[PDB]
């Protein structure tokens, strides 16, 4: 019913994110790009929230990630 919108932070190299996004069951972006700073995953994490996940939606990420989006947009059903 939601899609589903998880930012994390690569392994690798610590301070650079990811995001993924599952819709429908399959999912749709796979260990995107996500920029090197917290401001910039949150931005990529809402664009893929606006761009994808249809109507409903919710944002999974780091803490960090997370201050950036505001409580009332992270998640929307």
């Amino acid at each position: 019913r939601p899609t589903v919108v998880t930012v994390t932070e690569t392994p690798r190299n610590p301070g650079s994110y990811e995001v993924n996004v599952e819709r429908d069951g399959k999912m749709v972006v796979g260990r995107a790009r996500a920029g090197s700073d917290p401001g910039a995953a949150a931005a990529k994490a809402m664009q893929m929230a606006m761009e994808w996940g249809s109507p409903n939606y919710v944002i999974l990420g780091s803490n960090k990630v997370l201050a950036f989006i505001p409580e009332q947009l992270r998640v929307k059903m």
